[PDB]
RNA sequence: ACGAGAACACGUAUGCCGAAGUAUAUAAAU
């Protein structure tokens, strides 16, 4: 419940990621999973499985 | 025919001689 997590935010440091080669990149369609699976108009580049 | 008349307070040398605008302290926490 934000245990002053604004404070601890400074004391834990995360580096950026190392490179990810292309063979692990894919294009996917955004799908609205619901009672009837819908399809969003646009697509995305995202990391593969 | 004036206790008068003549007589450069002159001539030599300079502000020097050594020193550091120096001493640490993240353009920072989303």
């Amino acid at each position: 419940n934000n245990e002053k997590n604004k404070d601890i935010y400074s004391k834990i440091k995360v580096s950026d990621s190392k490179p990810i080669d292309e063979s692990n990149l894919a294009i996917y369609q955004k799908i609205d999973i619901n009672k009837s699976e819908k399809s969003m108009p646009l697509y995305r580049e995202c990391i593969d499985v």
